[PDB]
């Protein structure tokens, strides 16, 4: 069972996207196991806090080094081999092929960040592995967590280019390409590489 | 308010992760809008491919009805559809998206849809990277979370915070001097 370990002070979030449709089933039949822990519940301080203001000045808030440091040991107590991920802007770029690589681990764990990020002698001591799904600033880490996870759990065994069509034959005047209907298999692969490039 | 219309068969599903914090409060104060169409309500939604192939496609006539009732709501949303050949998805992109106040966003599953859908309606087909995904609604996600950030009232150097010393590590000390010229260098430095 591949298992992925994902930390964030967002645990209501999840299953969400994940526990739909083949995720989701092969998530209750235990082809795959999701375990979402609440960084809340480390922080083991007055008022529960799990950000502070950064030092040196600047906007915003920062989670953390004691109280990720508490939710990780954790982590790794539990799994000690596991693969530790932080999903941010300067990772690598995550592609297929990056989902390939990770598929050579069993045990993921995705750090999800919100507010400014995290106290980065986390990212040095734990030397996590930092991935970007793409260009651009999202609100926190745990839709990329999702996105990761989706792309890996679609190649667990089990789990799971040309333009398509499907009923009714006409839909405002637009028919069908004939050869589709044909039953001409040569033809329709011949179509179908034809259409593809 | 910027509007977002999104069209999915697991509207359950939303608004998930955007009804979260300052997207979720800017949500309920009206600073944007989120209409979650259920395209299920407007057919079996599904259908065996022509010619063969594994797996079904979203039917054009009922996606049709859907995006029509949209149209006749939003006579000029910018329709667009999450696939894995779309134009890649980057701020930039998202800085463009903003230029139009209503947007939609068509989220496939199964295998696909029916093509005639894509060329009736010149959806711009839109990708978030380059992974094949279990469907369109995550990328609708990313999307809009990125999008409604730039919204105005809804919203690269290491950052840390307290504690000063962590497992025997210690903050830079020029970060605690309050010396604000030598903070400012030493974050220039660290940004190469």
């Amino acid at each position: 069972s591949m298992i992925f370990n994902v930390l964030t002070i967002f645990p209501q979030m999840f299953p969400g996207p994940l526990g739909v449709s083949n995720l989701g089933s092969a998530l209750k039949k235990g082809l795959w196991t999701l375990n979402v822990f609440d960084i809340r519940a480390f922080a083991n301080n007055k008022h529960n806090t799990v950000d502070d203001t950064p030092y040196g000045g600047g906007p915003g808030m920062l989670l953390r080094a004691d109280v990720l440091g508490r939710c990780i040991d954790e982590v790794l107590s539990l799994h000690p081999n596991t693969k530790l991920m932080f999903t941010s802007p300067r990772g690598v770029s995550f592609t297929q092929d990056i989902a390939r690589q990770t598929m050579n681990f069993d045990n993921i764990t995705l750090l999800c960040g919100r507010f400014e990020g995290i106290d980065e002698r986390v990212v040095d001591f734990y030397k996590l592995q930092e991935v970007s799904i793409g260009d651009y600033v999202l609100s926190g880490g745990e839709l990329a967590a999702m996105v990761i996870i989706d792309t890996c759990v679609r190649m667990v065994p089990g789990v799971i280019e040309y333009p398509q069509y499907t009923r009714p034959a006409s839909w405002k005047g637009m028919e069908v390409p004939e050869v589709l209907l044909t039953g001409n298999h040569g033809e329709i692969e011949k179509w179908r590489r034809n259409a593809s490039l």
